[PDB]
C-alpha cells in the first residue's frame, strides 16, 4: 500500500533506511554518531551549543527527511538528559531546535524521539542478501554504551516485521465481508490469528537482548520526554520557535500502528470511553507517521468485523474471531510479564510514555478479553 | 456512508418522536420532567422504573430517540432541581439499558450535542419548510429553561452549513483535476454558507433569555469531568463498577466547525494546548460517522497548501472568504458568551463542556483570524 505507506515484508517499518545524510549535515551526524562519547566525556551541551542553525532545504527525499529526524531526535534527548541523572536542560538551543521544529510541521511529527524514528527508521541489513533476522541486523544510533538500544529497538522492529503478514492480510478481510464471501473471511481470520500467534515468539527474544537494568536505569531515561514530568514541569522551550514551553510524551510502542490497527480491524474499541487508556492510544496517533495515522482512520471507517461475525450465527466465523482476540491476549499477558521483569523488579531495587503502566496495561488487556465471542 | 444528509447536515434527519409501547415508563419521566422535577417526584419515578431490554429498538431512529430519552433523565436524575442536591450513582434499570445502547451507537453514556439537538427536533407540519415556526423539540427540562429556543437555534445554524458540507467533494475534485475555476466557485460557495450561517445565529435574542441559560439550562447540560460536584465521576450501577468521568454538552461537539476548520487547514485540533485536545477529545462525542468523515477530510490533500502555491490572487480572496466568515461566526459567538455567561455571572465559572471559557475561545478564534493568507 503506497498510499499508506505500508510494506508487503516489513509492515509500517521504513523499508531500508537512508544511512548517510548529505555532506551539508555532517555536523548533525558527528553529535549523532558520537553520543555515547559526547555524552560520558561531558562535550555534548557545548557541541550542541557550538552549532550553526542549518536549513532544512537540503534533504529532498523523506527517506533524508526521516533520518534528520532520528538525527536530530537522538540528539535532543541527549542534550535535555545530559548524562541521564537528573541534570536536565529546560531550553533547547535555536540553532538546533528552529530546524528541528521546521522538519517536524514539514512531516507532521511533534518536536521530539518518536517510535517512528528511534525504531521504523532506526535500522539497516548487515548483508543485503541474508534475511530479516537479529544476526544480519543492526541499528543507526544509540544513546551511551551499555544501553542496550541495539536489543531494544531491534526486538521492537522484529516484532513490527512479523506483524506486517497478518497487515497484508486486512482488505482480505474488508472486501470478504462487503462481496458476502464466508469461506474467505473465515480462512482471512484463521491467517490473521497464525500470524499473531507467530509474533509471540519474536517477544521472547527481548529476554536474550535486553538486561532489564540497562533498559531501567538508562534507555528508559533517555526515551522519556516532558509531559506530565516533574523534571521539566512545563515542558521544554524551543528556542527560536515558540516563545512558551512545549508539553510532548516521551517514546513508547503506544505510538506502534501494530496493535491500534488489530484492535481496530477486530472491533475492540480501545479508544472507546473516557479512561486514562482510552484517552493515551488516542493522543499516540498524533506521533505516528499522517499515513499510518491516516490509515487507522480509514480501518475505523469500514464496517463492524465484530458485528458481521456476530451478525451471523457461524460457529466457525466466531471461532476463527476469537482465534485473532486470543492471539492479542496472549501477545498483552506475556508483554505484562517483560514489564514486570524490565520495569517493577529493577523499580523494586513509570515507563517512556508516561502512563500509570501497570493499570494502563491490565486496563488494555482487559478490553482486548472482553472482546471474545465465547 | 458518513450519515450526512443534503437538506440537513449531520443533524438526524426526520427524527423518531415515539418509542415502542413497551418502553412508555422512560417516555412518560422524559415527557415529564419539568413537572417531576418540580414536584420532587423524579429521583423516586426513575428508581421505581423496572430494568427494560434495549433489543425492542430495532431502527436507528428508534435507538437514538432511546438514548435521547435516557440522557434527559439521566441529567435531571444527577442534577435533580439545579440547586446542588446531587446523586453519585445512577440506578441500575436506568444505567444498564442506557450504557448498552451507548455501546452499540458508540456515544458515551452522557446526553451530548447529538442528542439535546441532532435528534431533539421534529416539523410541526412536514409540508412545510425548516423555519423556527414550523418546528419543535421534543424534550426540555424545566419551565422556562429556553431549550427549545436553544436546541432549536443551534439546529437551524447546523442546517444553515449543510448547504457549504455539499460542496466539500468538489473542492476536492478540482484540486485532483486541477480545475482552478472549479475550485473557486466552490470556496465562494462554502463562504456564502457560512456568511448565511451568521443570520441564523442572530436568532438566539428572540428565543433565548440570559437568566434562563445561565441559571437553569447551563445546570442541566453540565457533565462529571473535572466537576468539583461529582469529582469521581458517576456510577453507572449494574454496568461499571468504577465511577467514570465524561464531560457535558457542548457545540465543541458539532462537526461543523471542525469540518470547516480541518478543510481550510485551521490547526485547531494541532499540538498538546488546552483548546487543542478539547476539540480532539469532543470527536469520540459525535456519532462514529461524523468522527470518522472528520478524519477522512484530514487525510485528503490540503486546500490550504493548494492554494498558497499557486501565486493566484483570485484564489486566495477565495479561501480567505471562507476563512473570515469563520472569524465573523466567532467574533460574534464572544459577544453572544458576555450576554449569556460574563454578564448573568457578574451579577451574583464555566460552560457546559468544561473548559477554561474565555481562554478556549479566543485561542479558537485567534488561530482562525491567524489563518487569513492576507489581512
Ligand atoms: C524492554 C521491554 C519492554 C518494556 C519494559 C515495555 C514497557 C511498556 C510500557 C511501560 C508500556 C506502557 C506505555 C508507557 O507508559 O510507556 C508499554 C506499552 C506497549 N508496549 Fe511495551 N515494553 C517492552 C517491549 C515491547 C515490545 C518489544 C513491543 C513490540 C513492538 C511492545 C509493544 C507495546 C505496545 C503495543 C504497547 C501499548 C499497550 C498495548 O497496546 O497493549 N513493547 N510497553
Ligand atoms: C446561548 C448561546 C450560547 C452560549 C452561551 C454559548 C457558549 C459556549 C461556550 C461557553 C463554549 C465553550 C465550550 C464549553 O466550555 O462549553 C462554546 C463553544 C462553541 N460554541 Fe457556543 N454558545 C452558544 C450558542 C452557540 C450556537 C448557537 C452555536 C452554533 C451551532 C455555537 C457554536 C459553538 C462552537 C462551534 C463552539 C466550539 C468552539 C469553536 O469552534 O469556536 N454556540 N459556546
Ligand atoms: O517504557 C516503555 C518501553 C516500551 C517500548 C517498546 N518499544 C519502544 C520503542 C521506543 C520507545 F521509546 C519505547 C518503547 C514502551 O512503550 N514504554
Ligand atoms: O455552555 C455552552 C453552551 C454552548 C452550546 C451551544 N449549543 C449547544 C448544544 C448543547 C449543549 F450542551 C451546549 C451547547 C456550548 O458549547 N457551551
Amino acid at each position: 500500500s503506497k498510499e499508506y505507506h505500508i510494506d508487503e515484508e516489513v509492515g509500517f517499518a521504513l523499508p531500508n533506511p537512508q544511512e548517510n545524510l548529505p555532506d551539508f549535515y555532517n555536523d548533525w551526524m558527528f553529535i549523532a554518531k558520537h553520543l555515547p562519547d559526547l555524552i560520558e566525556s561531558g562535550q555534548l551541551r557545548e557541541r550542541v551549543e557550538k552549532l550553526n542553525m542549518l536549513s532544512i532545504d537540503h534533504l529532498t527525499d523523506h527517506k533524508s527527511q526521516r533520518l534528520a529526524r532520528l538525527v536530530l531526535g537522538c540528539i535532543t534527548m541527549a542534550y535535555v538528559w545530559g548524562k541521564g541523572h537528573g541534570d536536565v536542560r529546560k531550553v533547547l538551543p535555536r540553532n538546533i531546535a528552529v530546524p528541528y521544529c521546521q522538519l517536524s510541521k514539514k512531516l507532521e511529527l511533534p518536536p521530539i524521539l518518536v517510535y517512528a524514528d528511534c525504531v521504523l527508521a532506526n535500522w539497516k541489513k548487515k548483508d543485503p542478501n541474508k534475511p530479516l533476522t537479529y544476526e544480519n541486523m543492526d541499528v543507526l544510533f544509540s544513546f551511551r554504551d551499555g544501553d542496550c538500544s541495539k536489543g531494544f529497538f531491534l526486538v521492537s522492529l522484529l516484532v513490527e516485521i512479523a506483524a506486517a503478514s497478518a497487515i497484508k492480510v486486512i482488505p482480505t478481510v474488508f472486501k470478504a465481508m462487503q462481496m458476502q464471501e464466508r469461506d474467505t473471511l473465515l480462512k482471512a481470520l484463521l491467517e490473521i490469528a497464525s500470524c499473531l500467534e507467530k509474533a509471540l515468539q519474536v517477544f521472547h527474544q527481548i529476554h536474550d537482548h535486553v538486561n532489564p537494568k540497562a533498559f531501567f536505569s538508562v534507555l528508559r531515561i533517555y526515551l522519556s520526554g516532558w509531559k506530565g514530568n516533574p523534571q521539566l514541569s512545563d515542558g521544554l522551550v524551543y528556542e527560536g520557535f515558540w516563545e512558551d514551553p512545549k508539553e510532548f510524551a516521551g517514546g513508547s510502542a503506544g505510538q506502534s500502528s501494530v496493535f491500534q490497527c488489530f484492535d481496530v480491524l477486530l472491533g475492540i474499541q480501545q479508544t472507546a470511553g473516557g479512561g486514562h487508556a482510552a484517552q493515551f492510544l488516542q493522543d499516540m496517533r498524533r506521533y505516528m507517521p499522517p499515513a499510518h495515522r491516516n490509515f487507522l482512520c480509514s480501518l475505523e471507517s469500514n464496517p463492524s468485523v465484530r458485528e458481521f461475525v456476530l451478525s451471523k450465527g457461524d460457529a466457525g466465523l466466531r471461532e476463527a474471531y476469537d482465534a485473532c482476540v486470543k492471539a492479542l491476549v496472549s501477545l498483552r499477558s506475556y508483554h505484562l510479564q517483560i514489564v514486570t521483569k524490565y520495569i517493577l523488579i529493577p523499580a523494586s531495587q513509570k515507563g517512556t510514555g508516561g502512563t500509570d503502566l501497570m493499570n494502563f496495561l491490565k486496563t488494555v488487556r482487559s478490553t482486548t478479553e472482553k472482546s471474545l465471542l465465547k
